[PDB]
Order: structure tokens, then sequence, then C-alpha cells
């Protein structure tokens, strides 16, 4: 049915809220829909970009789960799945998606939830529930790239496209070249494996690995599925035998693994992106940067490197060992078939 | 005469004493020639070594100023010219073979010399005294490498030598392949420029230059060549020209000054050099190295670290004053022709 291709138009301008009109389409949201900030004055907006749209999508006004934890998230702020904090959001806002019965009320759910949460974890959330509900699916998501370009190129072009899109007529607009080796100069000898690190299609394909075989939601909600934990082990264990051999057709040597933590790290790298939703930029890590303990309080995060180490010196002895144990007490043996996954 | 050739036999074998007989010619040394070790049973040698020459060479019996100084020096020491002690010493010799008034008495003075100093020692004294005496002039001086090969050859060579020369008869004997790119592999990206910094040629090259034109000697007027300060800057100054051209040649950056010299030295170095006149081997430096405070109280070296970074800032300060102080107080100025100089 149609819905399918409505939710598509999600994805469309995620800054842009969602009564501006996505595509050839416009939203017709409730009142009680519209931001606190904007509802004071719904009457002139509904109304001032009601025009230029050939088809107006209806949204009926529905419950809504509670939306406090998925709300919790800053919009301006970051969105990252290994912060311990954001996976517990995320998950919970997965589960408000993914507990909507009808694809009419995912419609409403999203519609109304689009415009308070972080548009990065919207993104993730809603791809989530889509991509692994029964009535949504072979349904085409569109590219990240071309929702969150500012993940994938320099910020230096974002000026540019603000610049050709409001001075030049559409038609005659020139394709904006985007820079590649750009992150560091020939004084920096890693700056030859740019067409690797920095292409857009390997980044992509890790970003979708990750989609689809998560860490954490519920094992029900798409967590274990077959040998996942091979899979791990293997596609990433591939990623570094491209790279080992990228590195040898740029006159290199394999990579040097992480030996220890409190060793410097030599290999600094400013990755020149700026975050459009976040406002800001992505920080930089200088040559001989060091490991430091972590007290993130906000983000839930009371780690020390030693807590790192000790994790790994387990993993060593259980691999040795040839088993584990599990929370009850009981042994599990690391044997020729299960073992790696 | 015969006796400007006469002289060149002793450059022939350095370590072989000199009764033992140099090309088709063998010396007929007086007995108080001999040195300590051998004079006990000078009979049994003289007669031993005489034969199988078409010439006997005699030598005079002449007084002979005190060879102490020059003897200071061990046999089986190393000899440099850049540490204060051996500069007064070999000055000392050069200033005895230079006030030798006949070509007869500086055979004479050498033949007895020649096995109680050090090899390397003499080589110099000699090969200085030879160019800037006036009875030999317009010589040819053996090339260096013919008579020390070991500060220009892996020490590996020399035991295929020996191997090669004792086992295979004359004419049948296989040229020995001297190893290049030998000192470090790949993974030092300095392994590079073995085509330079070891060549042969160009280390050859290095040490005449300072045998033509040395910073002190004795007898101002052979120090006192025209100009030879601005040389020392121009030849070292085209030596990094020419050796940063062939570092853009190996895909490498100009080379980076030593900036200070409290920070470690990034670039080890083992030359893979034995001294056979020393009988030992060049010690190498480690990757990290850090200059330190000298006290070799041997070699009458007695520096700090922070007396060459005093130097440096005077001569920094001159510079940029635009002139320089003598001895007496005075000033002179570093003017667009003597300046540099
Ligand atoms: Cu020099």
């Amino acid at each position: 049915m149609n819905y399918k291709k409505n939710l598509l138009l999600l994805y469309d301008r995620p800054r842009e809220p969602i009564f501006m009109g996505k595509g050839k389409s416009v939203f017709d949201v409730p009142d009680n829909y519209l931001t606190d900030r904007y509802r004071p004055i719904g009457p002139e907006i509904q109304n001032r970009f009601g025009e230029l749209a050939e088809e107006r999508i209806p949204v009926r006004s529905i419950a809504l789960p509670d939306l406090r934890i998925p709300m919790s998230l800053g919009r301006q702020e970051q969105f990252s799945l290994f912060i311990p904090r954001h996976r517990k959001i995320a998950a919970r806002l997965i589960d408000i998606f993914m507990g909507m019965r009808n694809i009419e009320e995912l419609q409403s759910c999203a519609v109304f939830a689009r415009d308070r949460i972080n548009p990065y974890l919207f993104n993730y959330a809603l791809s989530v529930a889509l991509l692994h509900r029964r009535d949504t699916k072979n349904l085409d998501l569109p590219s990240v790239v071309e929702v969150f370009p500012d993940k994938y190129v320099d910020s230096r072009v974002f000026e540019q496209i603000r610049e050709e899109a409001t001075v030049v007529p559409e038609g005659m607009r020139m394709p904006i070249v985007i820079p590649k080796d750009f992150t560091a100069s020939d004084l920096d000898e890693e700056h030859r494996l740019w067409y690797f690190r920095e292409d857009i299609g390997v980044n992509l394909h890790h970003w979708h690995w990750h989609l689809v075989y998560p860490f954490e939601a519920s094992n029900r909600a798409i967590v274990d599925k077959d040998r996942r934990g091979e899979l791990f082990y293997y596609m990433h264990s591939q990623l570094i035998a491209r790279y080992n051999f990228e590195r040898f057709c740029n006159r290199l040597q394999r990579v040097k693994r992480l030996n220890n933590l409190r060793e410097p790290i030599a290999e600094g790298y400013f990755p020149k992106l700026d975050s459009l939703v976040a406002s800001r930029t992505w920080p930089g890590r200088v040559d001989n940067a060091v490991i430091k303990d972590l007290n993130r309080e906000l983000d839930q995060i009371k780690q020390d490197v030693s807590d790192l180490e000790r994790w790994i010196d387990r993993i060593y002895e259980a691999v040795h060992q040839g088993y584990v144990v599990d929370e009850s007490g009981n042994r599990i043996f690391l044997d020729e078939e299960k073992g790696i996954d």
C-alpha cells in the first residue's frame, strides 16, 4: 500500500520539521503532534507549507507510548551504539516502533516522534524497525549517505553546496567535487590508504553489517542470527586482510596491533567531518595520544583501562584453557565447530 | 729517483712488519730498527724473508727524534682526527716526517717508525707529509681502500678472502662480491640510500677533501688555503643537496636537521665494519639513543652537551649581530665577501 512509501518520506531532510513537506507530498499533522516551539503558531504553518504539494498525507491521532527515554538524548547531540546509555535509549525506541501492530500506527508514532528525538537516533531506530517487521519487508531504505552526508564528506563542501543552491538556478548547477586524500599530507605515510579507509563504499558496508547483526536489543528482536559470532570474527578479520593487502600496494608494512594500551598511539587522525546535526565537528586525535580512564557521567561510562586489561587477561586464559564459564558456573567448550562463534 | 717509489712500498700490507718484503722488493733494516718483540730473533727473520725478491733496499741508520708522542697511541687502537688528543699526536708526527731534509732520511725515519705506531695514524701522517713535502710532488698515493679495506667493506668478506686465498691456487681465484644494501632491511626506509651513504666513491672523496684541507695541523700555511672556510661550507652543503635529491628519488622527504641535542636520535645505524687494525668492530648506535656528556679521560675529552649548546647560541648571536669578536676583543664584520669564509 501507500503507507510503505510514506514512511520513506521520514528519511527526507532529517532536520527540516515533518510539516515542511517531503518530496511531492506533505503531512497533515494534528496540533498535539506539533512541537512545543511551533505549536503556538501551528495555524500559520500548516497553511504556509501547504503550497507546492501534490499529495496530502493524513495522520490519525493515537495513544503513543511514553517517549521520555527516546527523548532523553539531546537533539543537537551525537549518537553512537557503542556508548552504554545510547544502547538503552535506541533499544527502547526500536521496541516502540517494533511494538506498533499496524503499519498505520507505525506511521502515526513515527510522524509524532520524528521532530522530538535525535535525527541520527531516529534514523537508526526506524531503519531497524522497518528491516525486521513483517509488513515492511523488501522495503528499499535510502542510503545513509543521502540522509546524513556529514558523516561521509569533507565539511568544506557544505558552504559550497549552500552557495551553489542559492545563487545558481536548477539545471545549470555544477556537480560538487568531493575532496579525496584530504585528511593528511605525504609527511604521514598513512594518507596513502585514503581510498580504502575513507571510501564511501566500505564505510557503508560496515555501518550496514552492524544494522543487520546488532549485539543488543532482544534475541527475538533480531540479535540471535546463525553464527553471528563467527561472522563478527570473519568479516572484521577480512577487513584487515584486505587492509594489509592495500598496505603492501603502498610500500608499507603489515598493520601493527595495539600491543598494550599504556604505550602511546603513534598515528593521530583528524577526520575533517562536521556534524550538521550536532552543529559541531568531530574531534581529532593528536600524535602520541595516550588512552585514559573514562569518567563520562552523562554517557554512563565509568571504566578504567585496567578493567579492559582484566577482560583481555581473562579471555586469553579461557582461550588457552580451551573453555569458558557461564554465569551459572558451568563450563562450555571451545570446540572446532562452535568455539569461534 | 727510486726513493719516491720506495716510500709507496710502506703503504703495502700495513700490519705486516716492514722486513717481510713489499711487492717485488724487501728492506735491509738495521737491527736497532727491529721492534723489541722481534729484535731478539732478528737473525732468523732477515734471512727468512729476504729471497724471491728482485731488489733489496738498503736503509741508513740515522739519529731519529724522540718518537714518544707518536707512539703514545696504541697499535691496536682506532685513530680519528676529531679526537683532541689524536690531533696533537698526528700533527707532531707529520712535523717529524715534514722535518726530514732529504728524501733518503724520510725513507729511514719512516721504515723505523712504521712498525711502532698505529697503522691508521702512520698512513695519515705519511700521506700528509708526502703531499706537502717539496721533493715528493706529483705522486700517486695508493687508494686508502686498497690499504685499509676494513673501513669500506662488510666484515663478512674477510674470512672468505682468507679461505679463497689459502685453498684455491692463483689464477683460478673467483672475484669476491662485496655485499650492498647490507646494513639495514626494508623495515628501515633509510636503507634505500645505501648506494650513496655507503658508496666507496663518496666516502673516499670526503676522506681526501679533509686530507688536502685540514683544519688544524701545525704551520698555518698548510691549513690556510684560499677560502677553505667557504669551501668547508659549500662542499658539505652540496653533500646534503645531493643527499636530499637522492631522498626524493626513494620516496622520502628532505632530511630533518638535528633541531636540539636533548631529544632522542630516531635513526640508529649498525655499520657492519670490523677494524682489522683494532681487531674489534665499530660499535653501532641504537634507535632513540640520546647524546650524553662525555668524560673520556684517556682521549682527553671533557665536554658537556651544554658546552655545545653554548657555542651554538653564541654563533647564532654573532650571525644575527652581523659581526664576530676576536681574542683581542675587536670586532670583525661578516661582509658579503669574506663573511661566509
Ligand atoms: Cu667532512
